[PDB]
């Protein structure tokens, strides 16, 4: 008969200085830490792959 | 006494397929062909240089 301790869940730091436990719940509510203007995507492969 | 021949000024191409002779004016009215989202700049130098 032994006792288990409980360690409190850590928190991550999203935009606006806000904190949360789930990344999906912090990104959808507050946003990413730093902002970029867009993603210029390069693609390699067959035309079917590009489609 | 010799003669000369005139060569018409060429026209450069800009956004929306608009032709012009001056690059500055064509950029001012219509704009570039490309669509950059933004420029992320890295600065190297002393603190006075960064300022």
């Amino acid at each position: 008969m032994k006792e288990l301790i409980y360690i409190e869940e850590p928190k991550i730091l999203f935009a606006h200085g806000q904190k949360c436990t789930d990344a999906r719940d912090g990104l959808a509510l507050f946003g990413p830490l730093n902002n970029l203007y867009g993603i210029k995507s390069g693609v390699i492969g067959t035309k079917q792959g590009l489609k």
